[PDB]
């Protein structure tokens, strides 16, 4: 009910007061805020992005939710409880992370992810479905980037929240990631209502190259205008504002920004120039990505880019398309 998502909203929004307290100024959660402040997170970014700490007794959350008169089956749906199945006991689900609070659409903390400090797995706990965490519709930092989004027309998906957080202070305002999965369907049906431009950087390694070809190949099929910036061989966007600087990366970012057909046929590159069965097959695909581009201006400066890769003029590809 309306009613029960609202009071598991509050126990997310009260826990939080707690969870910060903890991090910032009790002897348990020391460790942890080193650790943050290593990481580059200043006392006024730690206590903007509401982050805290779960200390480790297996029932903070728990008691501070009973003492608030919360039903604990009720903490358990909302997925700030874990249950014994054996003796039907509950406790919590967040022990000994960092916990970054995850605020839906509107700006309200429906889950966590609990980041370890101590090397442990899984490094990113995050909330279980629940009535009010939904992965398939959650996008991190949404709440915030809606407006630049707007006004810039365009919005940048990043994998990790943490770099979502990291290019956000860096001066990059219009990005979101998911929590850890696919861009899903709903996601897609929400960014469109905001804008038709959408911005891949993905980290600059084998996995995240493959995730920008297959979530970007599905966003252009969507009818959606797509970009891909190319990070540094085994960098995501907060290693590279870690090494280079937020001037750096803000530069970076608004320098090399390429056509999702321009970065496909770039990573393609040698085998297209080395395969023949390879050259005929990807000709035909980039023939068809380029077809779906719905931005006449952008289509054309695709096929005067693609077809060097192919050594056809662009007339000729502009036929074959
Ligand atoms: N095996 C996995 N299963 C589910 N989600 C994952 C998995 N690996 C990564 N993720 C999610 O994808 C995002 C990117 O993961 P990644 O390890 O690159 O994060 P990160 O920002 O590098 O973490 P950190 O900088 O804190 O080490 C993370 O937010 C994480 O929650
Ligand atoms: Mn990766
Ligand atoms: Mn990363
Ligand atoms: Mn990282």
């Amino acid at each position: 009910s309306n009613a029960d998502d609202l009071q598991m909203i509050e126990m997310h929004e009260l826990i939080q007061e707690f969870y910060y307290y903890a991090l910032t100024k009790t002897v348990e959660g020391e460790q942890a805020l080193t650790y943050l402040q290593e990481r580059g997170f200043t006392d006024a970014l730690i206590k903007e992005r509401g982050i805290g700490f779960a200390p480790d007794s297996s029932h903070f959350c728990h008691d501070f939710l009973q003492k608030k008169g919360y039903d604990i089956e009720l903490a358990y749906e909302a997925g700030l409880l874990s249950r014994n199945e054996e003796n039907f006991s509950y406790y919590d689900r967040f022990r000994n992370r960092i916990m970054f609070p995850l605020k839906n659409a509107q700006g309200r903390i429906v889950g966590y992810s609990g980041r370890t400090y101590t090397g442990q797995e899984p490094k990113y706990l995050n909330s279980p479905e629940t009535p009010i965490f939904q992965k398939r519709k959650l996008l991190y930092n949404l709440d915030k980037a809606r407006k630049s989004i707007r006004k810039l027309d365009e919005i940048v998906l990043l994998e990790g929240f943490m770099d979502v957080i990291k290019s956000d202070t860096a001066g990059l305002k219009n990005v979101v990631a998911t929590m850890g999965t696919q861009l899903s369907d709903e996601h897609i049906t929400f960014i469109r209502k905001l804008t038709s431009n959408i911005t891949l950087m993905f980290d600059g390694d084998f996995a995240g190259s493959e995730a920008t070809l297959k979530t970007g190949q599905h966003l252009l099929q969507q009818g959606l205008n797509v970009f891909v910036i190319q990070l540094p061989s085994g960098m995501d966007p907060d290693e590279y504002i870690g090494k280079y600087g937020n001037d750096a990366f803000t530069t970076f970012v608004k320098n090399d920004k390429k056509s999702f057909a321009h970065y496909k046929v770039s990573i393609l590159k040698d085998e297209i120039a080395h395969n023949d069965l390879s050259y005929e097959r990807y000709l035909k695909e980039l023939s068809h990505d380029i077809s779906l581009m719905k931005s006449s201006i952008l289509q054309q400066k695709a096929i005067n880019d693609v077809a060097p890769f192919f050594n056809v003029s662009p007339e000729q590809l502009a036929n074959e398309i």
